[PDB]
């Protein structure tokens, strides 16, 4: 286990766009007017694919996005403080978090990072908790919140 088998655990898997409620229109794995959707994918695969795209280039994708995510939070002074402190499995749980809101976003929860770093794992579950993030996503907020406190990953098996 990994933090990719990680995100894809999360964030299912399209081959054909979708649209969801927000007016974000995402495929392959957790990737984000309908129309300039379909000429983004042109961009980021390399070609004209009428909104589809293999578990291939699906998966690229994923490899971009991730490694992109990685870095954002090297780019940060306020994250790899924190990365550094955490483990593998813990260290993981946070890509898993700017993979999803991005750098900035989770760049907004100081309390619960300086609770990440002093090990304070229980305040810190309790405090990323109580969020519009959690609010909204409960399934994979708690699987990585788990993560977060407990150090393994018993939230995925």
């Amino acid at each position: 286990m990994n933090i990719f088998e990680m995100l894809r655990i999360d964030e299912g898997l399209r081959l054909k766009i979708y649209k969801d409620t927000e007016g974000y229109y995402t495929i392959g794995i957790g990737y984000t007017s309908l129309n300039a959707a379909k000429s983004e994918l042109d961009k980021a695969i390399g070609r004209n694919t009428n909104g589809v795209i293999t578990k291939d280039e699906a998966e690229k994708l994923f490899n971009q996005d991730v490694d992109a995510a990685v870095r954002g939070i090297l780019r940060n002074a306020k994250l790899k403080p924190v990365y550094d402190s955490l483990d593998a499995v813990r260290r993981a749980a946070l890509i898993n978090m700017v993979f999803q809101m991005g750098e900035t976003g989770v760049a907004g929860f100081t309390n619960s990072l300086r609770m990440l770093q002093q090990k304070r794992w229980d305040e810190a579950a309790v405090n990323l908790a109580k969020s519009r993030w959690y609010n909204q996503t409960p399934n994979r907020a708690k699987r990585v919140i788990t993560t977060f406190r407990t150090g393994t990953w018993d939230a995925y098996k």
